[PDB]
């Protein structure tokens, strides 16, 4: 009946889900505050700022003059590649991204 | 001297803010799995199930029965070790916590 998605794959993930869920109720009423700076710890505060980079950078990026991911030997390092992300990791995000910078 | 080199506004605290403000967005549905996946780099995958870990075993007053520790060999330390802060004023978090593992 109708395409109806196909079956997808899945394995060992019981708190990546209902947990990780959580954490966005506490983000809504802007509560994350205390959550969020519990676990910061030094390593991760050099990372958010690094974060919000990627995505901004993906996008408002290709038409940066200074050029910081197109020709720098080691800009293009982890910013993109990170760990493991073939040809379905982003063609997952361009979903979402697509609305919050292009909102159309 | 700066001959036009003038601030805005100073301080950078707004993107910080300006940015996991974004994150919500993204939740607000499901569409957070993309950028999550970008959240998969090693160093975080250890500590997602970490920042799970930490909040339910603080307030296990709820009669916790196999949840007070799943990995004794190693890792006990990073729950019972004590106030990381030096601000030492965790009660900021009792806040959204006792609505979240309690709910009225």
């Amino acid at each position: 009946q109708s395409p109806y998605s196909a079956a997808m794959a899945e394995q060992r993930h019981q708190e990546w889900l209902r947990f990780v869920d959580l954490l966005k109720n506490a983000y809504q009423n802007d509560l994350h505050l205390p959550l969020l700076n519990l676990m910061l710890t030094p390593d991760e505060r050099e990372a958010l700022g690094t974060r919000v980079r990627i995505v901004e950078e993906l996008l408002r990026g290709e038409m940066s003059q200074r050029e910081l991911k197109n020709e720098l030997g080691a800009g293009i390092a982890t910013i993109t590649r990170g760990s493991n992300s073939l040809k379905a990791a982003p063609v997952e995000l361009r979903q979402w991204l697509e609305e919050v910078l292009l909102k159309s």
